[PDB]
């Protein structure tokens, strides 16, 4: 196996568009949102977690995440590096690429329970937290669906994180608020650099500029705009006019529908998968910090289920594995949820009950 | 024909930097300069209108864009995105990545006749406009200057859109002012992303990462910063100092003088139509919703114009076609300009008019 | 030689990214740093001399940087890209790209000088300074370092700029200070904007979508996040708790100090470069305008130090060159630091000297 320079190309420009939704996307996205007296301390958090993030990765997390171990994770074979050779190639680009790439999925999940909960949150509890989380819920469940592990080896369908990234870190989330906008100018600068950049995200975890690269732009443009349509109709149905957050959180909505589903699906697809979630996304919140669940939870669980509708030839999708029905696929996609909300919920209520007993949760 | 992995990766990387310049460019840009009290509302329209046509562009404006028809228009066979096999190649790249491309183009265009008008313009009024413009203006106008159309096979020549973008969202503009700073870093923060995201827009135009989309980056640069200086220092002539506004007014200047030309000039021309776009704009706005017309018209018809003239070989130009002088080129570029500025015209008056009769232009 | 698509491709958007440092990345960062009263002077300031140094080099800076000339300067044979055919290759990319990417690096080092100085100098001032400094400085130890000049001959390491870059502007700024933050958020958007944008400086100072690409951008992840982490230690071990500011300066040193060292490094001594230039970072401020030295130098100084140090084999680097030792090596980054020390102060002082004679240096 050589590597391929285009793909190199592509897969670190879409590995800096990626760390762009966190630094600052998500940040700038957060910051509109929380008291305006809470800003700076929040930004601080998700900066000094971004970096914590970054160097655990490079020290364990990616070896663990991706090296070959078992089902529920790999080994200590790659500690910072170590044993990757310079020029190693998987798939079609340099290993260290992949490290890079992977790296960045994980930060912007920890993004987003940070940006979160840092209103509520102490400092050295967030960072023990990370530390706990990161560790025993976003590496397993990584290599789990990407790592090959359990739900990959069971046929699971999950093109760019739809439950490692955002069930994962909703049910973090989630357990964050329950044992615990000024400037929406901001809020819209925030999602607009989490859209531009979820398109290194949703076409780099193709791993090469090709056409499932290109179908997965596509259909994250169109999923995004029918789920910003859905959401506003919804909202001009429910609260007789539109609002920007409502816009925002649309977006947001369809992208996060997407991410699961975006390298399987037909463009009529996307469509269908966006106007759902962008509904389901205002449904959610209408009936949480900063409703993370109430979009990236919901909208992830509905965009997983989907996949396992919308990837069938029959609908215009790339079509499922053979010898797989939609009956055993919906099936695979249900049990992949269920196993990644219940991961993330005991690893996380783990990691704040450790913080709580360290250095206690609630900022004094 | 099969597609180059590069200009795969180029060109979505491009499209990426295109959607950047609405989402949040644009937006960002007019957002500083409306009133603060109708920001929010802006933002939202400029959205959701975006939203919009990304739809409409998937349903059927791609295929009446740049499917074979006539002069005027292409077909409805690609509805949907219906018989373009995944794997279909268009020219080195994927089809399915210059239907992302060109839409991107769309999207730009209409964000900045909606950026400047919708503090005048009622929500269901501008959705209306849209619709009606979208397809009867910008679809038929990229058709006949990009999609082998009429204006094509006379030999106009418009690199990234100085007629389709510019000139045409102008005059949309110009059609709506006539029937119906607060914030400067903010402005600037716009015109930056703007300039940045221009990059995708111009050397993506070549369809991929040769040595014309090298040349056309590098007048990018040129023109910009000619249309800055000539800007600032007509300012400095007229009003004693320059000013923030008038810098970021020259960039911009500069970069639509050069969107038609960059491809087709050499560097020295670029400077040259960066000065004279530069100077040209700061008399348009100096003798109209956010001076759209006053920079996008007026630069978009001088660097047309101009194009005609520094894409001789004479000038450092790339060469005109074979039998073509400068003469008959430049006769070319008026007969094109002048049937973008009626065409968009009769087809804005239209649409306002049409959302007039419906639901009424005037914000209640 | 024939030019690599990918490459061109991977250069190009890396180009785009480094024009995002200082449009509108460097400006955002000293927007939230200088009095109110200030900013929007600064930012023309700085838009405005961005928009001079593309033109100088364009006319003859890069010529003067790139073409074959002395241990010191080229020559005028690329005067405005004369002799240069469109279709030239310079290592694996058409020339053209070379020309965009090397002038996007002079326009950060330039911005990083403007910023700092913009409220103590007058505007007519700043544009003599910087006409000087730009041909006198930047140009030579652009071509010392990187056009094959005096340093570069002697083997001096220095992967994308902590001499040229860094160093350089760091001095130029104390000679200026020596002579002559009310947003938070929008320091954080500037730093944000910097470090995004800093991968395309780092990773793009290859040539190419290679394994030192890959290995330049994994370094630039890893020595950010160490010097974040190390800076905010020191931090709350001096000042008793983190700040938004320290974070963000440690980010800056981090992206500093491995700047000279990205491409020669592993992982573990990029890991210890951003822990010990976060450390010296802080150290810098602790004991100048808007810290450009402080920062930009201190780190610059210890980063091009290192790269002597963890280039070795021994400490998982790329090697030294064939016959060098440690201690060779080492010997030459101390002359290569002295030597842009004293020839950058001796040129600043020239050109801040001619500015004042002229026009008067102390704004009005």
């Amino acid at each position: 196996a050589v590597a391929d320079k285009a793909d190199n190309a592509f897969m670190m420009i879409c590995t800096a568009l990626v760390l762009f939704m966190t630094i600052p996307g998500i940040a700038l996205f957060y910051g509109g949102l929380i008291r305006g007296k809470n800003v700076l301390s929040m930004l601080t958090q998700v900066t000094v977690t971004f970096a914590l993030v970054c160097i655990l990765w490079v020290v364990y997390g990616y070896s663990l995440a991706f090296g070959e171990g078992n089902n529920f994770f790999g080994n200590i074979n790659w500690l910072m590096l170590k044993n990757i050779e310079l020029t190693a190639v998987m798939g079609s680009i340099y290993q260290y690429i992949h490290v890079a790439f992977q790296g960045s999925a994980a930060c912007i999940t920890v993004g987003l329970i940070v940006g979160a909960l840092a209103e509520r949150i102490r400092f050295s509890a967030v960072l023990i937290f990370v530390v706990v989380w990161l560790t025993l819920s976003y590496i397993p469940i990584a290599h789990m669906v990407w790592g090959g592990g359990l739900l990959a080896s069971h046929g699971a369908l999950d093109f760019a994180g739809g439950t490692v990234v955002h069930i994962n870190a909703a049910i973090a989330g989630l357990v964050g608020a329950y044992l615990i906008p000024h400037n929406l100018p901001m809020v819209f600068t925030g999602t607009a650099i989490l859209y531009i950049g979820w398109f290194g995200a949703n076409a780099g975890s193709a791993g090469t500029a090709n056409e499932i690269a290109a179908l997965a732009f596509v259909n994250t443009v169109v999923a995004t705009a029918a789920a910003i349509l859905g959401w506003i109709f919804g909202e001009w149905a429910l609260r007789g006019k539109p609002s920007l957050l409502g816009a925002c959180s649309g977006a947001i909505a369809g992208l996060v529908g997407v991410t699961p589903a975006c390298g399987y699906i037909g463009v009529g697809g996307a469509l269908i998968i966006g106007v759902v979630a962008g509904l389901a996304g205002l449904w959610g919140v209408t009936m949480d910090p900063c409703d993370v669940f109430g979009v990236h939870g919901v909208c992830g669980i509905v965009g997983c289920i989907m996949t396992g509708i919308f990837a069938a030839s029959s609908l215009g999708g790339v079509g499922f594995a053979e010898g797989v029905t939609m009956g055993h696929q919906l099936l695979v996609q249900l049990e992949s949820i269920a196993i990644t909300i219940v991961w993330s919920g005991v690893v996380a209520f783990i990691g704040y009950k450790l913080a709580d007993l360290t250095v206690g949760l609630r900022v004094p």
